[PDB]
DNA sequence: GTCGG
DNA sequence: GCTGATGCGC
DNA sequence: CCGACCGCGCATCAGC
């Protein structure tokens, strides 16, 4: 809240870069400084003031100047103004809709959510369920509704086996008092990096009827759709189920808790020290290196440790 | 768009 | 009918 | 001033 008008200005700059120019890297640069914004403890007076901190360069400088000064940007004003670009941003909102489908669709004058129901039978599984669920898919999750879910999935796995072990990770680990899904870390003693176990699992959290739709599954990642059950009807949320070699854990914990900038930090600071991690292994590249906790990681790229809760960058 | 090389 | 190409979310 | 900034699992379909 501190300087949350100009994170807010460099994220909607983030969203148009990624939905309408289809320039990651610029999508990636705008959050990149929207992130280190966020954590500076004082109120930017001046494009210059920000122009000190990593991330922040010229450009943004000059936006900061523009955004201090007036209390806007001539460049988002155009944009928003612009129906193409506001239709294919809006597009994108739906889950299954990328910047490739939602600029097609507008092109075809396909540009609101009225029209993707007058045109359902353009749309795939995994959009159409976007669409049916648009509304619920933009809601928070409360931190009360994440821990009865936590329940339910917890105890649904060790009811098909109880060597199972599920952890709920991303925003919830990092404690948020509210979170955009529920991920869920899953593994079982079988499967290791040597070495039908996600399906059974993912067939029990329907047979109780937690998961309600299917957007992707496969041997490792499930991408889904589950509602606690039932008064009004609980919104539907998404769900991503990710089952991983055990021995890969603490790893695969680091990275699916996150935040997604901490782990963009992480892996940078990282080839700072001569190692490279990824969500499977953290290498000298090298073999993989032991790993028995998430701090032995921390450790090998000489960082302090951080607790889930002082990740969320 | 930014920054280290 | 098959599959390389690519989109999507992450 | 110029390139790195992750790369992968899963679904779909244009082009044979
Ligand atoms: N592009 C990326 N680069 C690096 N790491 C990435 C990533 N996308 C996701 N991750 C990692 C970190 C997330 O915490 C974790 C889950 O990704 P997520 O898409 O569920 C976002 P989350 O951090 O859980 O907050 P929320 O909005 O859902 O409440 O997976
Ligand atoms: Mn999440
Ligand atoms: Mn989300
Ligand atoms: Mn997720
Ligand atoms: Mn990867
Ligand atoms: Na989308």
């Amino acid at each position: 809240t501190l300087n949350g008008g100009i994170t807010d200005m460099l994220t909607e700059l983030a969203n148009f870069e990624k939905n309408v120019s289809q320039a990651i890297h610029k999508y990636n640069a705008y959050r990149k400084a929207a992130s280190v914004i966020a954590k500076y403890p004082h109120k930017i007076k001046s494009g210059a003031e920000a122009k000190k901190l990593p991330g922040v360069g010229t450009k943004i400088a000059e936006k900061i100047d523009e955004f201090l000064a007036t209390g806007k940007l001539r460049k988002l004003e155009k944009i928003r103004q612009d129906d193409t670009s506001s239709s294919i941003n809006f597009l994108t909102r739906v889950s299954g809709i990328g910047p490739s489908a939602a600029r097609k669709f507008v092109d075809e004058g396909i540009k609101t959510l009225e029209d993707l129901r007058k045109n359902e039978d353009k749309l795939n599984h995994h959009q159409r369920i976007g669409l049916k669920y648009f509304g619920d898919f933009e809601k928070r999750i409360p931190r009360e509704e994440m821990l009865q879910m936590q329940d339910i999935v917890l105890n649904e796995v060790k009811k098909v086996d109880s060597e199972y072990i599920a952890t709920v990770c991303g925003s919830f680990r990092r404690g948020a008092e509210s979170s955009g899904d529920m991920d869920v870390l899953l593994t079982h003693p079988s499967f290791t990096s040597e070495s039908k176990l996600l399906h059974q699992v993912v067939e029990q959290l329907q047979k109780v009827h937690f998961i309600t739709d299917t957007l992707s599954k496969g041997e490792t990642k499930f991408m889904g759709v589950c509602q606690l059950p039932s008064e009004k009807e609980y919104p539907h949320r998404r769900i991503d189920i990710r089952l991983i070699p055990k021995d890969q854990y603490y790893c695969g914990v680091l990275y699916f808790t996150g935040s997604d900038i901490f782990n963009k930090n992480m892996r940078a600071h990282a080839l700072e020290k001569g190692f490279t991690i990824n969500e499977y292994t953290i290498r000298p590249a090298g073999e993989p290196l032991p790993v028995d906790s998430e701090k032995d990681i921390f450790d090998y790229i000489q960082w302090k440790y951080r607790e889930p809760k002082d990740r969320s960058e």
